[PDB]
DNA sequence: ATATATATATATATAT
DNA sequence: ATATATATATATATAT
């Protein structure tokens, strides 16, 4: 296991605004609220790397569409860019005004690894994604999330989110905790992790080959099925508690006679399914549902980005089998609701800063990227290649 | 001789945030309203298990849409997560707000267990579900549903629901009274049931075993279903109740008999993997199975179009689902609006055959411990019952 | 079908309805009141001038009818067996014209 | 492009931006503008470093470039062979691609 | 300001 | 498998 010596150092930025920078500001907007209908006092502020919020507490019948609808004017008032409005604060009585900051503040990704958090995270796969509003890293388990969708335009950033969450995976786990399955038709950019010593197949060239692998995946669902049901548990974790937890003392546990290695875990990411969805038909199609309605206690699970996340690839059969969802910038409404149903991410301000919505419902939470170089990748790599070899499970095509 | 404190007993109550200051709440809750264009009078609280409603009585004068229109502000103003209204009590004149306390009392399996009338219950194969909105009992009886169906939802309890319902239908029965068959594509949340006396078929694992399974379900069906027009009578509640009056009246008939649920789930994979002979059986003992013993409970992941299509979806005539998609799935089997509204993990949506509104119902979970606890209960007094016409 | 607002009996004639469309959402009463016109039908009547046909798709309440001189077909309860009992009716309908 | 109103031309690169709809009513300046990006590119791209593929629904405007050494292909006046010039544009992406 | 009718736009049911 | 229509949702100028 490589450290995590080969990333960019946390820098020093002191961009981060004078109190006066915000007082004034905040008095500023108390004004300018004033001059309108509307009358509030500013609770607190808490300053952000890129937005930046201001908890305000109206007085008294003061409903919150009177802000929502003075939003535009109030962005042109402070000479800002735009605002988005805060309707509720979890626990907290206040509404918030987010302002984003001019000169925004990129977040390197040894600083979202620098947390505690990160690395005594007890599970196998950590979504190191980045900070949050007020800079709190939120790294989430792929193992509990139990899948991911990935959407956003084309320069919006999908090739670095998918970057960041592979080199999430490779940090923290060996080869016998935590294969994967690389799937890319766009095939430029995911070439560069062959070599290292968790990946099952050869990085696929064309979906013609990659389907096979997928009923591959289908086929070590059915295995997985099959023995933990003989065996007799439930989770992937359970059992592979159950395994070495019983040989302490040395034995290979023999079970339905073969011996018995740990029990891996199956990620399978795939690049742009929207080509494979399009260019195969529904076979494919009747494929990811029936991975993603069979899968959270199979160990297997599946991370997608797309390009168009519109209902022509993205149908009720795969939206009801992956709660968590991901959109970077899009260009409507329309697929914004789409692929994160409580709508809102035509207003996202490009290069990263998505919505993810929890394993709990309906609120979305907007997390900041990280900038992941492609020499820090490289590094990555070469330090893979050099710790390990090409492991293999041939006849998977 | 089932036993009941065979499972973890009603250690705590949490207090709901207080059992006296939830009066300040309410006092809070009139000065806020008066905040805004309305003026209003409170009445007792009815402190619930997770949300609470509150017997709130407007003044004159004002519409109700001034509550509807003002609840969200109403809900950032209380410190409160996401309240909403609603907008009739049958009886007094008020106006009913229901506000969710976050500290989710979670509901012990063995207290809903301890109702007076799950005791007294009058049928043998009942369905206890938890508490209320007020937090009553909520035994119903599938005797009387007598058909359900349940949705699919990753994160609340789908499978706790069919545990649930499972050891609802053992702890109230000897094996001579009840009898189950399951079809699971998924062998993995319910081969636990395995090992069961009050089983009459092995643990289906496979599907076109199951495709026999269903072949010797509506066999049977047929077979006792002209029998009691043989015997006279109309339903099949007349047609037990009748063979109980002719066999303790003593005489052995014999003219060539206990109920039976079909507890069935993940019926998707046999609609869409086997074929079209699954869903041409459904049809057939779904709805004429009503009136015949046979319940058959149903559980999918999503149900849309070709999971469910209408020619099952409409012969049940009560059901169950949790929060899904926010889309015709919302209303195909819920029959209301019930999107994301729905909590999840722990509350659900009842419809009882009449009165068409959902009544919602905090769910008790049950552990897998509890399962195996009650598996091997029965596992003593164990022994099975095979049938290899399958 | 029974009294109005004021409590007078509301009574009507089958012959010029010329036919009838009943709702119901699980409701108020929507086997009762077919059960009910069809009691009424039954206590001023003979079989030599008024014999039914019924279709029930779930064979629960109106399987109860079997038995009587007005009936001509037992209980109808599939609809691909129903088609037959409609195409019947059809037919009787254009030799009554014919 | 040309200028803006505060009197500055505002060049914009199509490297990166990296698409472009171009939409208006009749007369409104639809084919002067693309006769000036047109221009644009062609001021400075020697054939070595970039090539045109025009496609014309309307055998109007987009006839003049008919014999430039800047053409992968002649100007597509017809239909069917505009398909078969996306069908090549595909192919050539994804060979450029492997 | 705010509920209403209208026009536009999307997702699904279905004919070939 | 693909094209077509309706139902449903959604944003918008209006009379209240
Ligand atoms: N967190 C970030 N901060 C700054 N720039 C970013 C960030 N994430 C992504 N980008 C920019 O986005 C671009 C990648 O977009 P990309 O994933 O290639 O879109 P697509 O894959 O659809 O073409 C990169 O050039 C990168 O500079
Ligand atoms: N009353 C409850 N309290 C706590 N957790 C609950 C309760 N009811 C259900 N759950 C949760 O529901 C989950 C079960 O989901 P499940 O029915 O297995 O979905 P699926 O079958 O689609 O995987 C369990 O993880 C359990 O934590
Ligand atoms: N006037 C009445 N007073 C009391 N109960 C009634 C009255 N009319 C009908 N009911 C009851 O209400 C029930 C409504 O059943 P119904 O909605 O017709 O069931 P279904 O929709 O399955 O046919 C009837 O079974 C009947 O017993
Ligand atoms: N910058 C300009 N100055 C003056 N006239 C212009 C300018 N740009 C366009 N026009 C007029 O508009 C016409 C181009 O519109 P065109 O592209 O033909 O629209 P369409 O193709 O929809 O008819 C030209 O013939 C010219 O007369």
């Amino acid at each position: 296991l490589p450290p995590l010596s080969l990333l960019d150092p946390a820098e020093v930025k002191q961009k981060s605004y004078s109190p006066e920078s915000l007082e004034a500001m905040s008095r500023l907007l108390e004004i300018k609220l004033k001059e309108f209908g509307v009358e509030v006092s500013v609770d607190s502020v808490h300053p952000g790397p890129v937005i930046t919020r201001f908890e305000i507490q109206p007085a008294a019948g003061v409903k919150v569409s009177r802000i929502s609808n003075l939003a535009k004017d109030l962005a042109r008032s402070l000479a800002v860019i735009s605002v988005r409005v805060v309707e509720v604060i979890p626990g907290k009585t206040t509404v918030g005004i987010e302002i984003p900051n001019e000169d925004r503040q990129m977040v390197r990704f040894s600083e979202v690894l620098s947390s505690p958090e990160y690395d005594e995270h007890k599970s196998t796969v950590p979504l190191a994604l980045g900070h949050d509003i007020g800079g709190r890293p939120i790294i989430t388990d792929l193992a509990k999330m139990p899948h991911l969708l990935v959407a956003g335009t084309t320069g919006s950033g999908k090739s670095v989110g998918v970057n960041a969450m592979l080199l999430s995976i490779l940090f923290k786990s060996t080869p016998s905790e935590a294969r994967l399955i690389m799937i890319d038709p766009k095939m430029l950019e995911l070439s560069i992790y062959e070599g290292i010593p968790h990946l099952l197949c050869p990085v696929v060239t064309d979906m013609k080959e990659a389907a096979n692998a997928l009923r591959w995946s289908v086929a070590e669902m059915e295995r997985r099925y099959r023995l933990m049901a003989a065996m007799g548990v439930r989770n992937l974790a359970g059992f592979n508690r159950k395994v070495k937890d019983a040989e302490e003392a040395g034995t290979p546990l023999t079970d339905p006679p073969p011996q018995l290695s740990t029990l891996p875990t199956i990620v399978v990411v795939v690049d742009e399914f929207a080509d494979m969805m399009m260019i195969v038909g529904k076979k494919v199609e009747e494929l990811i549902a029936r991975i993603a309605q069979k899968a959270r206690a199979a160990g297997i699970h599946l991370i997608l980005a797309t390009q168009r996340p519109s209902v022509d690839v993205i149908t009720g059969l795969i939206k009801a089998n992956i709660p968590t969802r991901i959109a970077f910038q899009v260009s409507s409404k329309i697929d914004s609701r789409t692929i994160l149903d409580q709508g809102g991410a035509e207003q996202l301000l490009g290069h990263g800063d998505m919505l993810y919505l929890p394993p709990g419902t309906g609120l979305p939470i907007r997390v900041h990227g990280a900038f992941v170089s492609d020499d820090e990748v490289h590094r990555v790599v070469e330090a893979w290649k050099l710790r390990g070899a090409p492991d293999y499970i041939e006849d998977i095509l």
